[PDB]
C-alpha cells in the first residue's frame, strides 16, 4: 500500500499530544505544554522522587535537599537479622529436595546446622557484641530481647536439625511444621515468631533511617509531589500500584497524614533524567518531574471532574484488607505475617517487603514514632499463653 | 562507623540465598540453587512462544529466538490511528484550553485560532474526492459502515470549527462549565454530543488495532498454553498508565485471542523489564532471549511455583479482580453511550487508565463474541447510541465560519 497520512491530520494530532515523540515537529508549543506552562505562571513544594533504588528530594529553586540509597547498610543489621529469619525458608527448602529425592538434603543441612552454632557463639561474645555496635536506634529499647532471641533460635534450629541428621525425628513438609515451625515442648516459642520478629526488625530500622533523614528537611507536606518509580532489584513487575507499595503508607506516614494520597503518583515509564542526582537539576529535567510527569496527573484529575460533571463518577476499590495490614486484626497474629508472606512471594505485583511493610508504616505512624511505644510482633508481642519474652539461658547444640 | 558483620552471619545468609548478589562466594551451592538443581530432575523450560508487548509494538519470538510478528498496537504509520485519534483529542484540547483560560494565560486564544484553522484543513480533506483517505487507508473493519465514517468526521469538524468560531467571536462564553453544555453535550445546530463523536472514534481505533493483530497473529501457529505474555505496554507520555490488568485491555485481548486456552496467570506485567538492542531484530540474542524468557517471565513464574511447592504449611490467600464497570463488555449485555462516557470520565481523571480503556476492554469483548467477524458487531459511537429522534450522523454540514 502506497497509502499516506495526510498532512493536515498530523497537524491537527500534533496541536495537542505527541511532543515528546521523534516526528514532533521543532518549534511547536502544542496545547499540552502550554496547560504545564500556565499552571506555573499563575507556595511550591518540594519534589520527593523514588527512582530505582534512589531517593531525591529537591526543593522549589531546584536544589538537592536528600540522595539516600534504599540499599541497606552494611552496619544496619540486615545480614544478621535475615540469614536468622531465613532459617524457617531454608528448612522447607530442605523438605522439599528431600521429597525430590535427592540426598544432597543431607550435606546442605549438616552444613546450616554448623554454621548456626558458629552464629550462636559469637552472638553470645561479650563485650563489643556485634549488636551493641549496629546502627538501629529503634532497637535500643529491646537489645537484650533481641539477643535471647537469636540465641534461642539457634539453639532450637540447632537441636531440631540435630534430632533430624541422627533422626530421632522424622524429616518431611509436615513433620518440619508440626515439630520446628510451631514450636514443640523444649522450645515452645514457635520459630515462626522468630521468623516475623527478625523481618519487623528489619522493616523498624529501614523506616527508622528514612524518618530521621527526611524529617531534618521540615517539608511543608501539604504541597509535597511525590513520584514513585522504585524498583525492587530484579523484581520488574512488583509495586507497581498503591495497595502493593508500602511507600506510600509510609510516605503518608511521613507527612502525619498532611500530604493527600492524590499527591501521590506511580509513574513506572517515566524517564530516568540526565541531572537526576546531581546539586541541582537542569530546569528542562526539574519541568519533566514537575510538571510533565507530577502535572499533567494532578492536572487531568481536576479537568476530567470540572468539565464532565453531567457524567456520573465512577469509583473503583482499593485492594481488601487482608493479613499483614495494619487494619486487619488487633492484636496481629503471626499467622497473618506467614500468610502476606506467601501471598508476597507468589504474586508478581509484590514485593517481600510488603510481608510486614504495610504493618510497621501503620505502627509507627499510630505511635508518632516514639520507639519506646510500639509493638513489635515477634519481639515484643504473640508469644504462646504463659510465656512474656524469649528465654536467656538456652540449651547449647548438641551434634 | 568501623562496623563489620561478623562472618558467621553472612556464612548463615549465604547458605539460603544471595546466589545472584555481588559477593557471594564462588564454589558455593546454597540451599535456593540445591532446590533449583533437584526440581531440574523432577519450574520453567525453553519451549513456548515469547509474546511481548513492549512500548508500543507487540513482538511474537518463537524457541530459536526467531521473529514470528512485530505489529504497533498504537501510532502504526497511515493506519487511521492519528487520522482518527486527531479527531477524538479535539474535546480533551478544548478542555486543556478552558484550564489555560482559567489559569489566566491569554496563550489560550491563539491555540484556539491555530487548532481552529487546522479542523477546517482536516474537514477539507476529509471531503475530498475522489481518492478519499478512508477509501485509501487499508482499514477492512471499517469498510461496511464508511459513508457512516465520513460524515461523522464532517459532523465533528464543523461542530468543533463553528464553537471555537463561536466563542473566539464572543458568541459564547468559554470555560469548564460553558465547554461541557455548548459543546460537549451539544447544541440546537449540533443536536448529537462531540461525547458521541468521542466514544465513535476511540471505538474505531480499538477496532482497527486489534483487527490488523488479529489478521496478522492468525496466520500464526500459536500454541497459546506454554505461551509467555510479557506487557510493558506504554500509552504515549502516560507513564502511570496500564500498568495493572484491570487498568490494561491488552491482557483480556490476549485472552480473546488465546480463545481462553491461555492461562490469566502466564501474563505478567512488567513495567521495569528492560528494552534489550536485539529487541524488533529477526533473531534475538542469545542473551537477550534469556532476558525476557527466563530473567523476566521465568523468574515471575517460578516464584509462584515456589510459593506454592514449598510454603504448603502456610494459608493462601485469594484477592478478587477489579469489579465490573460501565464500559466493560461483561457490564452491560446491551451496552448505553452514557456506560462510555462515565468511563471516558473515569479513564482521563484516573493516572492508573489510559483513554485507550474507555472501549478497549468492550470492543475486545464484542469482537470475541462474534469470532472477531467485524460485519456482525455494533459501535457505540457510529451505529448506536444517537439522541432520540437521529439515527446516524448528518451527510450535509455547515461550513466552519471563521
Ligand atoms: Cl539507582
Ligand atoms: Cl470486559
Ligand atoms: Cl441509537
Amino acid at each position: 500500500n502506497t497509502y499516506v497520512t495526510p498532512q493536515a491530520f498530523w497537524n491537527l494530532y500534533f496541536d495537542f499530544t505527541g511532543d515528546e515523540t521523534p516526528g514532533y515537529p521543532k518549534g511547536k508549543i502544542n496545547i499540552s505544554q502550554t496547560l504545564f506552562q500556565s499552571e506555573m505562571k499563575k507556595n511550591e513544594g518540594q519534589l520527593i522522587l523514588f527512582i530505582n533504588s534512589t531517593l531525591y528530594i529537591y526543593n522549589s529553586d531546584r536544589q538537592l535537599k536528600l540522595k539516600q540509597l534504599m540499599r541497606t547498610a552494611p552496619n544496619s543489621g540486615f545480614t544478621e537479622m535475615t540469614a536468622i529469619s531465613h532459617i524457617g525458608p531454608a528448612l522447607m527448602y530442605l523438605a522439599k529436595i528431600k521429597e525430590n529425592g535427592d540426598a544432597s538434603w543431607k550435606s546442605q543441612m549438616e552444613n546450616l546446622l554448623k554454621d548456626i552454632q558458629a552464629v550462636k557463639v559469637i552472638n553470645a561474645q561479650t563485650p563489643n557484641n556485634w549488636l551493641e555496635q549496629v546502627n538501629a536506634p529503634a532497637w535500643k529499647p529491646h537489645l537484650t530481647t533481641i539477643h535471647n532471641m537469636i540465641d534461642y533460635a539457634c539453639s532450637m534450629a540447632g537441636n531440631y536439625m540435630s534430632d533430624v541428621l541422627n533422626e530421632k525425628l522424622s524429616f518431611d513438609m509436615a513433620s518440619l511444621q508440626n515439630d520446628f515451625l510451631n514450636g514443640n515442648k523444649t522450645y515452645p516459642i514457635p520459630y515462626n515468631n522468630v521468623m516475623i520478629g527478625t523481618f519487623m526488625l528489619t522493616a523498624l530500622q529501614s523506616m527508622d533511617q528514612l524518618h530521621s533523614k527526611i524529617s531534618q528537611l521540615k517539608i511543608d507536606w501539604p504541597h509535597a509531589k511525590v513520584i514513585i518509580r522504585f524498583v525492587a532489584g530484579s523484581n520488574v513487575s512488583a509495586g507497581v500500584s498503591k495497595g502493593s507499595n508500602w511507600l506510600v503508607p509510609f510516605v503518608q506516614a511521613l507527612s502525619n497524614n498532611k500530604l493527600a494520597t492524590d499527591r501521590i503518583y506511580i509513574t513506572p515509564y517515566a524517564a530516568v533524567k540526565p541531572s537526576l542526582g546531581a546539586q541541582e537539576l537542569t530546569q528542562a529535567d526539574y519541568n519533566y518531574y514537575n510538571n510533565t510527569v507530577w502535572g499533567a496527573r494532578h492536572n487531568r484529575r481536576i479537568i476530567a471532574n470540572e468539565v464532565f460533571t453531567n457524567i456520573t463518577s465512577i469509583f473503583l476499590p482499593d485492594r481488601p484488607a487482608i493479613p499483614g495490614d495494619y487494619t486487619y486484626s488487633k492484636p496481629p497474629k503471626i499467622e497473618d505475617f506467614l500468610m502476606r508472606l506467601k501471598f508476597s512471594l507468589a504474586e508478581p505485583t509484590e514485593m517481600l517487603s510488603n510481608t510486614v511493610g504495610f504493618w510497621m508504616a501503620g505502627e509507627l505512624a499510630e505511635k508518632n514514632w516514639n520507639y519506646n511505644k510500639i509493638s513489635i510482633p515477634g519481639i515484643t508481642t504473640g508469644f504462646p499463653e504463659g510465656i512474656s519474652t524469649y528465654p536467656n539461658n538456652n540449651p547449647v547444640i548438641q551434634r
